[PDB]
């Protein structure tokens, strides 16, 4: 019925509003799970949980459920130090799509703690368009040139801007819906 989709919203607003964004830890598997289950506790069963069925989307399989859990400890190590290192460890973490939905609307929230961590940087997400944004996504495992002349062109320093946090929320969530 996904007024679901209404409710995750404001999680997500609630999120930056209440200054919890800053106790997510930055990075880590555990720490997209802490984002998970707070867009989505309440309104998915599994929410913050690490699914235990197979997915995929387009011609795409994401990691297998028989060694994911293997897979986001070693994705989870990944360096960020660089632009380039952000992206490929954002890129290996949708590759392993650890939940069974909302994988990316939680792992967006994700990227932006680890960008703006390391490079004092986040995504203007909303000058991203889905079209464009969808494709790189869906190219990202082949080739991840797409995903970074995308995101690169659209980051901006101005990183707890209000017109930037809420327009984007809006269309990260406009990307599944």
């Amino acid at each position: 019925m996904k007024s679901i989709d209404e409710q995750s919203l404001h999680n997500a607003r609630r999120l930056f509003e209440s200054g919890d964004i800053d106790r997510i830890e930055v990075g880590t598997t555990a720490g997209l799970q802490q984002i998970h289950r707070y867009l989505f506790g309440g309104l998915y069963d599994f929410a913050g949980q690490i699914r235990e069925d197979n997915i995929s989307k387009g011609g795409f399989r994401f990691a297998n459920a028989m060694y994911l859990k293997e897979a986001l400890v070693k994705i989870e190590q990944m360096p960020e130090r660089t632009f380039e290192e952000i992206i490929a460890k954002y890129v290996e973490m949708n590759i392993a799509h650890p939940f069974l939905e909302g994988n990316g609307r939680s792992t967006r929230i994700w990227l932006d703690l680890v960008l703006k961590k390391n490079l004092k940087k986040v995504v203007n997400w909303q000058n991203v368009s889905k079209t464009l944004y969808l494709q790189a996504m869906e190219r990202s495992p082949v080739n991840d040139l797409e995903l970074r002349f995308l995101l690169k062109d659209n980051l901006t320093d101005d990183v707890d801007n209000r017109e930037i946090i809420f327009k984007g929320i809006e269309q990260s969530y406009y990307y599944e819906g």
